[PDB]
């Protein structure tokens, strides 16, 4: 019914087989059982072998051994250096006898991640005669957030309907949820929230007996793949389901009601991860409704979960969603830092502030949120958007891994040089107890799971970066393409090229120089330069007949640059050093202002919009050269979306070029067609 | 549960009573019974009298006599001149004996309209000692179109939910539908379509046995008040409910299926009015879907209804709803004439083309649709929009009667001078068998029926103009206000002033000089200059840094002016004679172009937007001076909307002024505040 994505386990030829007679499973916990089952599946499918599962080694049998440190006869120095619970070692025995592969995990989940790594090696055709591998995740939380509603819709879902819910209930049975867990665990994802952060009427009851048995069945499947389950919650639940007159977190009965709710959930799900919370945002209720701050409001929930080891993931996407467009002092980009930096040191230790990559809202380019690096005493995790709300909605190709690496490698200088975002959220810089990264799911019930076949690369790559942010975009694309489309070197170079250039191509024909937006309101797809320009969401470009851009300087504008540490604040504050790609985010400038590229701002706009369309056509041409080397169905699936992309890109190009010709009155340098 | 609107029948003082002992009802048909009942109701409520109903006159009793010509002992010369079936005469007997009032109708419905006229006279405090009145409607069809959906919603409904439907069924019982019929009949409305022109899945079945008993119960109530019932239909019904493979009107089985459907409906409703049809518009299905023209498609339905006397009301709101904004040759304003003028002479005589007042879509100002006067061989009726989709959505006050009179009195010169639109649609100019006017309903389940209490004036005035287009706006406002709020001369002058100036006030702060639109897409409420400017609906202003407007001239633009007869075409074709209020509909001009008013276009925009807000404040101030002379509830109801209006008007003013300062770079002459 659906694609295997990157877990194809394609049958090898006769020159690429392995000889094994036994799999040694030293434990029989559900996680180990899932790990053995994946190994049997991959070996049968790739190697056409079915080794017998045993729980003690046969000293003359060729085998793969699965165990933790405490199951080892001899604990060797490599595995002895593991410190992370989900770490593992893979090593080939250097005896001249039988062939042995040891997969040694610090814990059961480490064996599962090691089993997927070993199968990854086989899919990629790597020689395993002499493996010596050690792997430990850098981020403790490696999470997916679902925006799924129980009516089956998905908020900002471009890949079909919910695979969890339909008709205000759980889908019964679950085979697809198991394969989804396999996919998530294969790239190391260890946590999931199954319901929309906008928690509506039915979804509020997910924390009540009416639905907890269903929640628990889903949690049972994920637990087997090392994944902890979370629920997004309605902060006003004490009123809406508890019959309380208030949801004030300082009200004693409210506090008790959340404690009782927590106790009840842990009776159904003893390892429940915790709650995700959108509060006091976009008209969703929160502590502010009762005159309290977010430390008071998070802490109350945190105390309810604390006896059970749960976590509060408190989202920092908070801002004035009723801004007066006339008010040029108010800057939405400043809101999250101004709201949360003052609260550093006031939160309970099982609270994690979840912060999007940028301070606005997942635009094709945004500078990094200044909150990263600014709260040494508070756990932080980054939120990225795998579903492409403003990056093409899986109609346009957009591999997001390069952008995420830019954010992850951005140096905040919080503790001087070498204070990259990745060190903030991996908890090493400030010693955070809990931290990491989360991504808003791009899947849905479409058979290819992500809408665009090539958007599978974004779910894959999210997981790889969450495991190790230092992985290059090039090697992540290489692994994904080889596993999903095979190892033909023309196929590999071509799709890797498409992926790696796709984000830049889409940026080129959409909003210029980091100013964001210029999208149709509502569904957010396609060009509309003035779409929100006189609205109340805080999203303005201020374009007029002379110039464009948001003045966020301290010298003459909103002062947003001061939220950065001095090295970055100065870079952005000055007109002459601000990087071109963010210029209009930080400065209001005349259309004739000359960029570092030598282009005027206006001619830059024309150039990237004309040239972006030419690059999308090139994306399609290169895919077409792969006909015959890709199966017909996926070939045509992707080709159809690239053609949709090329046609829509022409619209972006012409709407933006005409808008700006109409305003600026300045013609294209090269005389190209502006309507 | 709801307001009586203009049928308050307020108790008179002791110096304003009438003495009657009998009502003489010469017939006992349902219409007469409804007429007697209304007279008893009004006399009891106003006069505190309950004359006995009798069916033969008592020669010594003071009485009101109700009958048709054939019930008269003596048929007098006045009533003898009646020719229209719904005409009536009211005359006081000039005998010195008992007091007698005769209400003599050409038919039963004429007696009902005469009964409402007589009660209108009493409400207004007129001396009835010596009445001699003759009244005959000018428009044969005086119709209301409902945009009600069976889920209870109303498309472009700003006055609550449907009073007909809820939960995909009919509301059972019906008292409110009876009072609604009383209101419609009091202003002479004689036809109604109860369901949205956009006919969705459930609504398609309104022509099937599953719902026809319900339709018929509603039709029974309306029939008693002289109103014929119509249904809007889904042109694709032969496929969606009939199981046919096509809905091609030339397919023999499709033709038969509509004949059978017509026969079945007339078994439930023997005087069924007919069908309203939106076809080949806004993605709704029609003949074009099968490669046929609208004469072929209307005629097929017309033949199905013909044996039963039904009518096909075929809407002319047809256009390219997938226009390329780049294509400046295509002009949505030309579409209806180009589609239907070629078909003159091809339609069956029980087809009526229903044409909106203007060629775009009910904007605050549009020139008159050129189809009026252009089809001597085809019945035409005009469609107006009583619900205020683009004229303030009943948040802003907008009495539409002055605009409708401008359209009605517009001289097409189709047969030389004196070829006003009103003569086209009343059928006198071309001898149409069936013709008239329809209005899209502004009511809903709100207790005050129209959302804005003062929008009741629009339903009232629609009906009065449909009866007699020559009535002045001043006397319609005077009648409505006196009946709804009483006769205090400060109350009367004030509300009449508010009504009569409201449309101009709202135009002043919305789109300038007839160009239309500049509304938020989707719900269509409030300012958004570029809202549809790069969309596919054909609605562009072409504003740039130098100028604005649609060039619809023959000399250099779309040639739309040529659709008018020569006298109007030349007026609009020339830059110097085109009236200011339509200038940007017809010409693209520089912001510095000087109007007949002496204003430049840009300064005109600034002036009317600043001054419009000052006029809305004045609307509120004048209503406030009426406190104490209006009941508290309606006083506060209206005041709340006027305050909403004033605040929203400030938004319109500032968004449009800033947009145009940003584009034009030209400051306000007077130095007023432009953000
Ligand atoms: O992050 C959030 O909560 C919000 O992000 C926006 O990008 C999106 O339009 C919303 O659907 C969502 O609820
Ligand atoms: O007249 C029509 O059919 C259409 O008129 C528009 O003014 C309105 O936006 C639509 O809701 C409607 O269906």
């Amino acid at each position: 019914g659906y694609e295997p994505c990157w877990l194809r386990y394609e049958r090898k030829d006769q020159y690429s087989r392995l000889r094994f007679e036994e799999i040694v499973a030293k434990r029989t916990s559900p996680i180990f059982q899932a790990a053995v089952e994946e190994l049997q599946k991959g070996l049968r499918s790739m190697m056409e072998i079915e080794p017998q599962v045993v729980q003690e080694v046969n000293e003359t049998a060729n085998s793969i051994w699965l165990g933790t440190l405490e199951d080892e006869e001899f604990e060797r120095p490599l595995e002895g250096t593991l410190v992370h619970p989900e770490g593992y070692v893979i090593r080939s025995d250097v005896d001249d006898g039988p062939f042995r592969i040891y997969i040694i995990g610090k814990t059961d989940a480490g064996v599962l991640y090691g089993v997927f790594h070993f199968l990854r090696l086989l899919q990629m055709g790597e020689n395993i005669a002499q493996l010596s591998i050690i792997e430990q995740p850098k981020n403790r939380l490696r999470m997916i957030n679902h925006w799924d509603n129980m009516d089956g819709s998905i908020e900002r879902g471009y890949a079909g309907r919910s695979i969890f819910f339909v008709d205000d209930q759980f889908v019964k049975q679950n085979q697809r949820i198991k394969d989804y867990a396999r996919l998530l665990a294969s790239v190391g994802i260890n946590a999931i929230s199954i319901n929309n952060v906008n928690v509506h009427k039915t979804e509020t009851k997910l924390i009540t007996d009416h639905f907890l048995p269903d929640v628990a069945e889903v949690a049972d499947i994920f637990r087997t793949y090392g994944i902890k389950t979370f629920l997004s919650i309605n902060y006003a639940s004490p009123i809406e389901i508890g019959g309380l007159p208030t949801a004030d977190p300082l009200d004693p009965e409210v506090r008790w009601w959340w404690k009782e709710t927590a106790k009840r959930i842990y009776q159904y799900i003893p390892d429940f991860g915790g709650f995700v919370v959108k509060a006091d945002s976009e008209f969703r209720p929160g502590p502010f409704t009762y005159g309290r701050d977010h430390a008071e409001g998070a802490n109350m929930l945190a105390e309810a979960l604390a006896p059970f080891g749960g976590l509060v993931i408190w989202r920092c996407f908070v801002y004035n969603c009723q801004q007066d467009w006339r008010d040029r002092t108010t800057d939405r980009a400043k809101a999250a830092y101004d709201h949360f930096k003052p609260l550093d040191g006031q939160f309970r230790e099982n609270v994690i502030l979840q912060i999007k990559n940028g301070p606005m809202d997942f635009q094709v380019r945004e500078p990094v949120s200044p909150l990263f690096g600014a709260m040494p005493k508070t756990n932080q995790m980054m939120e990225v958007q795998i579903t492409q709300e403003y990056t093409g909605q899986q109609k346009h190709l957009c591999f997001l891994i390069p952008q995420w690496k830019e954010v992850l490698d951005f140096d905040t200088y919080a503790k001087g040089k070498g204070s990259e975002v990745k060190k903030v959220i991996d908890g090493s810089l400030f010693d955070y107890r809990y931290s990491g990264i989360a991504g808003v799911s791009n899947i849905g019930s479409d058979p290819n799971w992500t809408g665009h076949t090539l958007a599978q690369a974004n779910l894959y790559g999210f997981g790889r970066l969450a495991w190790n942010p230092d992985l290059s975009a090039e090697e992540i694309a290489n692994e994904w393409v080889v596993q999903t489309f095979g190892d033909d070197s023309q196929v590999v170079e071509t799709i890797s090229w498409m992926l790696l250039s796709s984000w830049r191509i889409y940026e080129n024909y959409t909003s210029p120089l980091g100013v964001g937006w210029m999208v149709n309101p509502g569904h957010h797809y396609g060009p509309n330069v003035d779409g929100y320009e006189y609205s109340h969401w805080g999203t303005y470009h201020y374009a007029d007949r002379d110039g464009i851009g948001v003045d966020r300087t301290v010298a003459t504008g909103t002062g947003y640059t001061a939220q950065y540490f001095p090295e970055n604040a100065a870079m952005y504050e000055s007109l002459d050093t601000c990087p071109d790609e963010l210029l209009l985010f930080f400065h209001h400038v005349p259309y004739t202002h000359r960029l570092h590229s030598g282009e005027t701002v206006i001619q830059h706009i024309y150039n990237t919009h004309f040239e972006g369309v030419e690059q999308a056509k090139q994306l399609r041409k290169r895919w077409e050269q792969l006909k015959g080397k890709i199966d017909e169905k996926r070939y045509h699936d992707v080709l159809e979306r690239l053609t949709i992309q090329v046609e829509h890109a022409k619209e972006w190009r012409d709407v933006i070029n005409t808008y700006f010709y109409r305003k600026s009155g300045i013609d294209d340098q090269y005389g190209r067609k502006i309507y």
